[PDB]
């Protein structure tokens, strides 16, 4: 049957509203009406005065709830992966796998392929996150993986975009034609793990990179006279940057300032890792021991190794230590990230038509409960 | 006896104006009106179609036109600057003397206070650039005169307020209640040359500091962990900063960056030494020589010595490499560095009761003549 959640305070993405409903039918949003619009007949779920917004979307999560994509690459991780984020209000995600051997990205993929053929909205699809990379801007990835884009695996990658969000490389060193073919197959390539100068980076805008993976993280900073990756991105209106705020990746000052510029182009990502949601002492991150460490997660070198912060915890640190108002914090955690992928027509606004994703959440930033393809489960 | 200047374009800080005339009255500006409304037997010059603008303000100036100021600390060099100045659209600035004894800072003084006592508007005080700097950021400055700030010194500045605009200091290992002292005596206090966290950069706003040096040059800059001074200037609204447009200091595509950030709190300064202005191949500088290549300042190795740059040229950069629009640019000439220094009551700005310092510049942005307090002088 139909329902409607009641009770609440609801932001749609353009507006946020008092004294309204949300009519759930099926899979999808009927409609954000007045209460008073509300059939008599109808069953309502009341929501005690809670916060509801569209379920948040996680680009970037390499593993959570004690697991870890890289380390078990089954349809059967990221649905664990899946039910952990619900915890915190995350109700979409590109499972991502970082640098690791072709066998590695073959498997995960049809990894991807099977869960994605179960459930939909729920992966998003791939993120490859390696292995074109720099080796100097390594951080916790493999010094034995880290490759040159190669034409063989550039092509198995475009055959399966129906399965592949994203991957993140490093284009100074790796040929333009590689990023052109991703594009051209409708997969989004960003920029990251990079040692390129502004130059190079605004080269690679060029040839249809339109995302920066975890902006400050492994990457040529702003400097008087070589503005680098970081400065392109300020510079080139049409790139979109996913940011950490765990309080530790980066200056809450520079997540604001950030903001000022990039607007609508700035997304809270987590890079979380298999801590985030579970009680542990370290991990497996493609052979490597990363330890969690007074909430960060780190290696023996203190490099830091993902982060173990949830989707609501973003929003949160966003709001409360960042200066950025609650409406605009859940548009980026929600409708910029779905913008950058392009599912911002099923997902990321409270709207008729589209999929009903969402997530009910208290004034404590405590995750209630999530609808999931019009599924109602409470925490 | 009053005259107008004629037959240009007038851009007065608030407005770009067609067929309209200037009208000065001696030292000042009497009024901006139609040309139709000019008496018709008044006084005209023709300006042939050129520009008219405010005198461009240069808040940093270390010397020009052959001569350093802290090579012949005297209210003879100054004048040499002055009129150097004048070719290059410059019409007020302020002598800005770099870390020395307290010897050749009251020579610095009683120099500022002679020249100024002769003529007004056109240097509005002393800039002291040091002593009390952070060696770890000393660039040219020297090791053996870096030194912490002192009671008797900062005594002796304040009881010469009347004469000295602005200080740069380093803020983090200094007495705070120095800045205050500076501060209340109606001294600008400017962040420069130092090595502060953003923390201690907020401090130091906190107790005063209104201004940061040159932008990008020797402070600690923005990384992902630690905003440093260049995050805490992008953090805070009441600071203003200097910034060197001459393509070589800071990269164009990092000042159109700062520009979006700060606006109305981002000023064009030249930081010029001896050979902008003047015909030199290399110039001796407290030791080290600098050559004059090709319009660079360059030390034997080919390492960056200093700046040559001319305001006029600033401008013609920002409008043309930077991508801001000419009004707006003159506005970072002129309006801006003038409010910093809290001199736009009388200037920086084409308007009624307002001093006449004006320049005029064609399209080509050469210079073809200046107003300063009512005397029109062609180039
Ligand atoms: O480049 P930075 O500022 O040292 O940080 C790199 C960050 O990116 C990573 O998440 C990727 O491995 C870690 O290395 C670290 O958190
Ligand atoms: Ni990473
Ligand atoms: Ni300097």
């Amino acid at each position: 049957a139909m329902y409607a959640l009641t009770n609440c305070k609801i932001y749609t993405g353009n507006d946020v509203l008092v004294k309204h409903a949300v009519i759930i039918n099926g899979d999808k949003i009927e409609a954000v009406c007045p209460i008073e619009s509300l059939p008599s007949e109808m069953n309502v779920v009341d929501l005690n005065g809670a916060n509801l917004s569209p379920g948040f979307i996680d680009l970037q999560l390499n593993g959570c709830g004690g697991v870890m994509f890289n380390d078990e690459i089954t349809a059967e991780t990221i649905d664990t992966m899946h039910k952990a984020n619900l915890k915190s209000g995350c109700t979409s995600f590109l499972p991502t796998l970082i640098t690791s051997s072709d066998e590695n990205m073959r498997q995960a993929i049809a990894a991807a392929r099977e869960y994605q053929a179960k459930y939909p909205n729920q992966s998003l699809g791939l993120h490859l996150e390696g292995p074109y990379l720099n080796v100097m801007k390594k951080g916790i990835h493999s010094v034995d993986f880290i490759r040159p884009s190669d034409d063989t695996m550039i092509d198995t990658i475009c055959a399966n975009s129906d399965v592949i969000a994203k991957v993140t490389l490093a284009p100074e060193n790796n040929k333009p034609e590689h990023i052109e073919k991703l594009v051209k197959a409708g997969i989004v390539v960003s920029i990251g793990h990079t040692n390129a100068t502004y130059s190079e980076a605004r080269k690679s805008f060029e040839s249809g990179i339109t995302f920066a993976t975890h902006l400050f993280n492994a990457m040529t900073p702003m400097v008087g006279r070589e503005p680098g990756v970081v400065g392109a991105i300020y510079d080139t209106p049409e790139v979109y940057a996913g940011i950490i705020a765990d309080g530790f990746h980066v200056d809450y000052a520079n997540i604001r300032i950030a903001h000022k510029i990039k607007g609508e182009k700035l997304v809270l990502v987590t890079d979380a890792t298999a801590p985030a949601g579970a009680e542990m002492d370290y991990f497996i991150f493609v052979g490597k021991k990363v330890y969690y460490r007074d909430g960060k997660c780190v290696d023996e070198n203190g490099t830091l190794g993902g982060s173990a912060l949830t989707m609501i915890e973003a929003v949160q640190n966003t709001v409360e230590h960042v200066g950025i108002a609650l409406d605009e914090a859940l548009r980026m955690a929600t409708l910029y990230p779905a913008k950058a992928i392009g599912v911002d027509e099923k997902l990321g606004r409270i709207k008729k038509g589209m999929i009903a994703n969402l997530t009910v959440f208290d004034r404590d930033f405590n995750v209630k409960a999530t609808v999931v393809n019009g599924q109602y489960e409470q925490n």
